[PDB]
């Protein structure tokens, strides 16, 4: 699976670990061995949400199976809980984009896993 | 609905004021209120469009509904106008990827749309 | 189509001229004119693969149309050919989301493709 998190909070607000606890906290949730868990942070965004410029987020989790409706509730609780701990930013200020990734449309290590 | 706009011109040419105008007007066409609108911007980056560095922009659209052939050429005459009168791209140096998301895989607020 | 790369290789690691060097292999890859093909690379980034911040990249490549088993299996060599001997990634730290995007959901010069 791979997360990607784009954010207006600055880096060295980034608190160290951060990546490695979304790797690990990602691999128990969605089940996926964390060798496969790719994490993507990328701060100090020019963003707006509800129409101001207070902290806030736009990610997304790609993953072959592992998404649907009560494991993405259980996603955003875990993402929303460690960006409001870690971050700072309030849930409500938080969007997660999911997506049910087809093994032949994702390619690693020269060939997809189809 | 979020909407992201990467493109190669510079930080100091996109106008203060521009993310508040996206967030107005893709209320005001796809009829969802502010509230729910997010909008990122990112300059400065490596890209190029027909092989060249000219101007040029590569954009997406999110929406839970409200995405659809004739809605989606009605947003890309308004955001192409947004980008060539602000940031002076051609609209034919942009390209926006329109989705429709179901709603539970949108994650807000620690939970799900569904 | 458009080819997007996010990695943590470094800025000055990428070679001048490897856009378009893509942009030339992704005509020749996916039958499509260079003129309506773009390519986006972002160095720098904050990310990891397996828990660990050696080179990596989080790929997407989007066309209407050409993207099937076969296709994606062909860009797959392809591209992480081209990562591993111009940036110096391993291809098994290399992610690529393939999406046959519908003509309807693709903007361009203030239009859609359908």
């Amino acid at each position: 699976p791979m997360f990607i998190v784009n954010t207006n909070v600055p880096r060295a607000s980034v608190p160290e670990g951060f990546l490695s606890e979304l790797t690990q906290q990602l691999a128990q949730a969605t089940g996926k061995p964390a060798q496969y868990i790719a994490v993507h942070v990328v701060p100090d965004q020019l963003m707006t949400f509800s129409g101001t410029n207070d902290p806030c987020a736009l990610c997304s989790l790609h993953s072959i199976g592992k998404i649907g409706g009560a494991q993405n509730r259980n996603y955003s609780k875990l993402l929303c809980g460690l960006l409001s701990d870690r971050l700072h930013i309030s849930p409500d200020r938080v969007y997660i984009n999911y997506y049910d990734m087809n093994a032949a449309n994702v390619g690693w290590n020269g060939s997809t896993f189809a």
